[PDB]
């Protein structure tokens, strides 16, 4: 689980989220995975705007931050879920790191803010969903 709390936005994995999102929606995508809704409190989080391709994740399923190296965003084939069948995932970036589905809304950082939640993962990899080009987040 986790969220990125931006303005007064709220970003969440779209296969997490939850009924209070859902009555409060600004915007939704499956094929990247998110959903964002409103907040009545502002947030602390900054999003990063930039091409970097190394930062820290949270691991919840090992207490622990992690740097990981992690590919362009791009349209990558993820294999079936309880959440989704097999299918391609847009704006995902691949990294090594461990991820069990609870490690879902962890979030990946650079020196320049927020980049993303996790997503996807298994067998020693993990995956992002990134919102760098979610320029609105920043306004509003
Ligand atoms: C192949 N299954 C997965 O990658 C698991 C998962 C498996 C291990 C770790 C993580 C973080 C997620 N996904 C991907 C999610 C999605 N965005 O489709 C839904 C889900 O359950
Ligand atoms: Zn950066």
């Amino acid at each position: 689980s986790g969220a990125i709390y931006v303005g007064n936005y709220r970003v969440v994995n779209r296969h997490l989220a939850t009924h209070n999102d859902w009555a409060n929606l600004v915007w939704e995508d499956s094929s990247r995975d998110l959903l964002v809704s409103s907040t009545t409190a502002q947030g602390c989080d900054t999003i990063a705007r930039c091409d970097c391709q190394t930062g820290v994740y949270y691991c919840s399923s090992r207490r622990k931050h992690y740097p990981v190296s992690f590919s362009k965003p791009s349209l990558i084939f993820v294999e079936a879920s309880e959440y989704y069948p097999a299918r391609y995932q847009s704006h995902l970036m691949l990294a090594v790191g461990h991820s069990e589905p609870g490690d879902c809304g962890g979030i990946l950082r650079c020196q320049h803010g927020v980049v993303g939640i996790v997503s996807t993962g298994g067998n020693g990899l993990v995956g992002f969903a990134d919102v760098r080009d979610l320029l609105w987040l920043d306004e509003e």
